[PDB]
């Protein structure tokens, strides 16, 4: 099953940021608050914003940053790509060890969905190959963040900005650079056709073998190039050299070579499951990374 | 539409490690009491057939090692309440949330904070099954992990983890130490009663699918409550009560689909199957979202 990281370290970093009547969420680390830059927009502004000109008309005293109902005075502001950095007069005493990372398609993370600076729920998400996430976000959720935790260190990888017409979600890394070709303007935008995350399907097949569900293992192997060309005919992502390497631990644990598992997946694509299940599922799951498999055990 | 858990921070601040002899598991530290599964006092041999009152009288306060992070909490008293041990410690938890202990009913959902050696590992959503098991994700050392819900800064603790059945589902207690289901904290093979599907939750999920634009399973037919329940019981679904119909009111109002209309859609799903189609990306009918869960997320 999907498991989110414990969210407590991130909960103590969530604040609300208001400009005029626009309120969204921000992330308070040390004495800086990070939030989506469209907080400075009026509803009419969002249709066609000039962020450089809009930010010129703003001063520190136009920004209301609150931890709960407690105001944190803003003493400086700057724009970095599509995020606003608000320097505040108080360093967050609950700042965790952290870093900012830009993730690849296929990688998973936990989202802490927040409204008015108040955490509401937590769930695991994957970055799709088309650079959207299949999230759960309502009005006011912008500035909610996605993250991973590794031994006391929080790696922030996503800040939420928008919802696309197909119901999927788009946002930035914590340096304000969008994942994908999207822009923070209220104008017609559309996600590209998506694909299946091959490396994660392979990880999930390894998990099935580890648990004794191994009927789909076949007696063939393939080359990575041959597999990549066939996979694309089924709307599956091609594998990178990095994908092969992150499957190494699971390949070692099961004694099933990566390219043997690739050949087994190829048969599943060309012939289906013939009514059978894998880990109880009739569908091939693609939002568990090799790291998620290892973490779950 | 995602299986969303409550933010776990308020509970993380309460998790500690409890050790007795060479048995280690998790405890929940609230004010000056640590609550944990009583089988922490058992050796490996004791667990095969424990007499807990006899085992407990032979322990002293100093046999219990409680660690909150790196700091040990001195145990100054102890008692047993059913299958839960209560350790009085000389230090009150400074981050004790507003909380209550509640016993939940089958079909209700809660968040689990899975912990190992007193340290939180992951958070996920579970339902209490009609047969009083839970389909959790728990490994060695997970005992004393808790399940909870949060309502406006108040934590309602409903579950503490004790054991895994041979089928791979899980059994535990409320925070008064009473098991959900006909199980006991003895290491011996135990089966649960045959499980059933949580009908009111399946209906809430079908409403979530319609809210999200997935309508292929709807039909023009309708049914009475009794005729729906006849088919539901035939397929090992729980009866739908009038209370359930009322609880679904907000979702019927939002979608403009009468509850008994949605029942007729579910009846055909049960009799015809999904024909290789999916609902909200699932090939099976999902029954671990309550109506409240759907309302909160949507
Ligand atoms: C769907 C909405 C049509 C209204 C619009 N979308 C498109 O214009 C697109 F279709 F082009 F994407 C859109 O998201 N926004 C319009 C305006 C901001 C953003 C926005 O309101 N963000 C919300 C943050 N609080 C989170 C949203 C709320 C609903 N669910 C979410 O996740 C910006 C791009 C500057
Ligand atoms: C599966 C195990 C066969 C070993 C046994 N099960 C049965 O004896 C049953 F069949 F009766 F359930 C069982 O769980 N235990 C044996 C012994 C305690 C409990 C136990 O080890 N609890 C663990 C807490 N740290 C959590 C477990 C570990 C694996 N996954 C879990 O969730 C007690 C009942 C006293």
């Amino acid at each position: 099953r999907k498991m989110a990281f414990p969210s407590g370290k991130v909960e103590s970093c969530m604040v609300q940021v208001t400009c005029g009547t626009t309120t969204l969420n921000g992330l308070w680390l040390d004495d800086v608050v990070y939030c989506p830059r469209h907080v400075i927009c009026t509803s009419e502004d969002m249709l066609n914003p000039n962020y450089e000109d809009l930010l010129i008309r703003k001063s520190n005293h136009n920004f209301l940053v609150q931890a709960g109902n407690v105001q944190l005075r803003v003493i400086g502001h700057s724009m970095q790509n599509c995020v606003l950095k608000l320097k505040v007069d108080t360093a967050n005493p609950k700042t965790p060890k952290y870093k900012f990372v830009r993730i690849q398609p296929g990688q998973t993370f936990s989202v802490l969905a927040c409204y008015n600076g108040s955490p509401s729920g937590v769930y695991q998400c994957a970055m799709r190959p088309n650079f959207t996430i299949k999230g759960s976000f309502l009005n006011g959720s912008c500035g909610s963040v996605g993250f991973n935790i590794d031994y006391d260190c929080v790696s922030f990888c996503y800040m939420h900005h928008m919802e696309l017409p197909t119901g999927v979600h788009a946002g930035t890394d914590l340096e304000g650079n969008f994942y994908g070709p999207f822009v923070d303007r209220q104008t017609a935008q559309a996600a590209g056709t998506d694909t299946t995350i091959t490396v994660n399907v392979l990880a999930w097949l390894y998990a099935a073998v580890i648990n004794g569900d191994r009927w789909f293992l076949n007696r063939f192997t393939t080359t990575l190039n041959d597999f990549n060309l066939v996979a694309m005919k089924y709307n599956y992502e091609p594998l990178t050299q990095d994908h092969v390497d992150i499957l190494g631990p699971l390949s070692a644990q099961t004694g099933i070579a990566v390219l043997d598992m690739c050949a087994s997946l190829k048969e599943l694509l060309q012939n289906g499951m013939n009514g059978r299940t894998i880990l109880g599922s009739a569908l091939l799951e693609d939002e568990f990374t090799p790291f998620d498999v290892v973490r779950q055990c």
